[PDB]
């Protein structure tokens, strides 16, 4: 038998318990391949999927975690045979299915990647679905004419998960990364990171009348979303670009089309979760070459299973920072 | 001596009134190429300018028009001489500058582009800057991948200017093309250009409270804005994209940021006024080759000076039918 984290839901009050748990191999879904789990972490996601659900997830009882890494134990499917080190982020794993909160886990073949070069499961983890949506951001501002010395790139959020290897990749590549937070004491660890500037969050988190104001940003990785991105959209240089990655600061977007008409900006929707296997192999190899590990190193926040609760309450609430690694079989 | 349209301001009151009237050479602003217009058109923004100025004319009196093609009449710069046929669209002309509304106009030669092969002077304003912002919006879709044979491009405002001339180009290039009409009786007219359907305004003008509903068109040109911008943005497909183009449903975006995260949407931001030279051409080239010249034909509908200011009312009501020829010369 084994640990995992199992979320329960009591459907006449529709309050929800979650608790580190023993269960046996027979308990989880049936799949093609069996992965010994070694590694997993905290998204925004996770915090939802650990609590109230947030409408995610639509079978109780569940473990959670959307990320896990670790090693293939049995697979009946060619392409990945017992002792292969493998990464799984998305699919709806966590979701859907039971994810990476447990010491074993099943999934299809198709959803698994091969451990990227020059990354062990615990900096996979450390990188995790936050990690990998700030490279599939940095990704399709490139794509849109993104290069170096045309001005400050702004990454809202920050400090967190999404923002931290965004600040870091971006930073590396020989931009100026304007790193925006709520809470000055993170500018240190900001500026480790490699952000240039530092905006507080207040400067720019309501909207205003003007549906345009002066030109500023030559682009932006959004973990926030919300009234801030609208605020952002009026102040992007011409021609710039939006990566939409986040909802932390709402579902809402109170924009005005006066931005995308006058100046030609982009918002971009970033999704990781069905990103197709040639691309998620392409987005692993750019953080293995442009995501520096030491820069990883410094967001890394260890935990084990007991502690997912607290952290994924903590996280929904805009109180974890940087990137948490989930051990579990500490 | 030679004919334009006037508008003055009384600064008092504030309102304006638009007439034909003589003016001289001397009259005109000092430029590098003076051209001998041979025709205009009416766009939206022509009616604003034509009328109460929307905030987009900062000196009176004042010749609007945002367009105009003709024959080069003398010019101090090389790239253009004496019997060129050259085209005027943007650039700020008929807002911040004296603009086609006139027999005569004078620009910088930066302003100008030579006369496409395959347009005659009168084709080239036929399409105008509404239909060069609609090969923009073209060009922008294609750039994101869209294809024939992948579901329907959603047209907005289909039969007006810009979107009557995105649906003939789409249709031509093999799409199937929904054309979005509040008028019903446009249906046939709309067929005529290749629409294979009609889809009524007050089925899609409003936001609903959901933020995605089902997966439908493969792409979109947005000629309105405003909350059926909005509600279209729920309704791409995966990984499908919006080429925003117009204002004239409103200028606020209630919008949700979901569709961008859970389906990987875009939203393109299509500026025709400060396009830079090279892609002018290629926008023009395409023109030529993607608009059949028999579709564009039953888009227009000719008017001379004296018409600009009725005209330039029904445009702002959303009451003209596909693309005003002005032949300033009749
Ligand atoms: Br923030
Ligand atoms: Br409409």
């Amino acid at each position: 038998m084994f640990n995992a984290l199992v979320v329960d839901k009591d459907e006449e009050s529709g309050k929800t318990q979650a608790a580190v748990k023993q269960l046996s191999l027979t308990d989880l879904p049936v799949g093609e391949v069996t992965v010994a789990v070694e590694y997993s972490t905290v998204n925004y996601k996770d915090g939802l999927c650990i609590g109230p659900g947030g409408g995610l997830v639509r079978k109780y009882p569940h473990v959670p975690g959307i990320d896990f890494a670790g090693t293939v134990e049995n697979s009946s499917d060619e392409r990945y045979k017992p002792g292969d080190k493998v990464v799984l982020t998305g699919w709806r794993v966590g979701e859907a299915h039971w994810g990476g909160y447990s010491q074993k886990a099943n999934v299809r073949a198709d959803w698994l990647v091969p451990l990227p070069e020059g990354l062990d499961t615990r900096q996979a983890m450390a990188v995790g679905t936050a990690g990998f949506t700030a490279m599939l951001a940095v990704m399709a501002l490139e794509d849109h004419g993104l290069t170096p010395g045309h001005g400050p790139v702004l990454v809202t959020g920050a400090a967190g998960g999404v923002g931290s290897v965004a600040t870091a990749i971006l930073a590396h590549l020989g931009y100026e990364v304007a790193a925006v937070t709520g809470r000055p004491e993170t500018a240190d660890y900001l500026t480790s990171l490699g952000a240039t500037q530092i905006v507080a969050r207040d400067e720019i988190n309501e909207t205003v009348k003007r549906p345009l104001e002066s030109e500023i940003w030559a682009g932006c990785v959004d973990a926030v979303g919300g009234a801030m991105l609208a605020r952002v959209l009026g102040q992007m240089k011409y021609g710039a670009s939006v990566a939409a990655v986040g909802l932390a600061g709402g579902a809402g977007l109170p924009a005005t089309v006066i931005p995308f008409l006058l100046r030609g900006v982009n918002l971009l929707g970033i999704d990781s979760v069905m990103q197709p296997y040639a691309n998620r192999l392409r987005a692993w190899e750019r953080i293995a070459r442009d995501l520096p590990m030491d820069k990883l190193e410094a967001m890394i926040r260890p935990a084990t299973l007991s502690d997912l609760p607290g952290l994924g309450a903590d996280i929904l609430k805009g109180q974890v920072q940087g990137r948490v690694v989930v051990d579990v079989n500490a």
